[PDB]
């Protein structure tokens, strides 16, 4: 938890969700794109179902020392996006970090650091039934 790199490494790698719905497709939080307007069509959106989760491959193991989520800000629905963990798996997709958050407190973002832990997956699970994830972007930076 001290320095970062700069580059996002979660740009444009392959992205996958427990499901899809209004179209909101998974790969839309990694395109380089915060925008969190969901009628700007850069905010995924899974049904409104248990234990929904959003999932980036970095590609490789990298050593991982900031995720940075972007919450969706239109239509007074920000609070789906309460009580979730956000997970570190390693390349046979065992965790290897687990932290958890009961909300952003209407902040558009959340930073969340971690100890310099080697990684190929970024996981982002909710903990409440029957609701929907959206995230506008997830970043994941190198530790320094
Ligand atoms: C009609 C269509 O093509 N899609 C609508 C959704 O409407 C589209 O996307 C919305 C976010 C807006 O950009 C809207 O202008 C656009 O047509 C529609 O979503 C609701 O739309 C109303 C406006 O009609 C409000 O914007 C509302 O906040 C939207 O509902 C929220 O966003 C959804 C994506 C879901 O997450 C809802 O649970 C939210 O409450 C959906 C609404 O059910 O229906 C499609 O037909
Ligand atoms: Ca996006
Ligand atoms: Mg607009
Ligand atoms: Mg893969």
């Amino acid at each position: 938890n001290r320095p970062v790199e700069t580059e996002n490494i979660a740009r444009g790698k392959q992205a996958s969700q427990s499901s899809t719905a209004h179209g909101g497709a998974a790969t839309r939080a990694v395109d380089g794109n915060v925008d969190s307007d969901y009628g700007h069509h850069s905010v995924t959106h899974t049904n409104f179902e248990d234990n929904a989760w959003w999932q980036v491959d970095l590609g490789k193991t990298e050593n991982v020392g900031k995720v940075k989520l972007y919450n969706r800000g239109d239509g007074n629905v920000a609070n789906r996006l309460s009580n979730f963990d956000v997970v570190l798996l390693n390349e046979a997709k065992q965790e290897v970090a687990r932290q958890h958050f009961d909300s952003l407190n209407g902040k558009a973002e959340l930073e969340v650091f971690f100890t310099a832990k080697d990684a190929r997956y970024v996981k982002v699970e909710l903990k409440t039934k029957n609701t929907p994830l959206s995230l506008a972007e997830v970043e994941v930076f190198r530790s320094a």
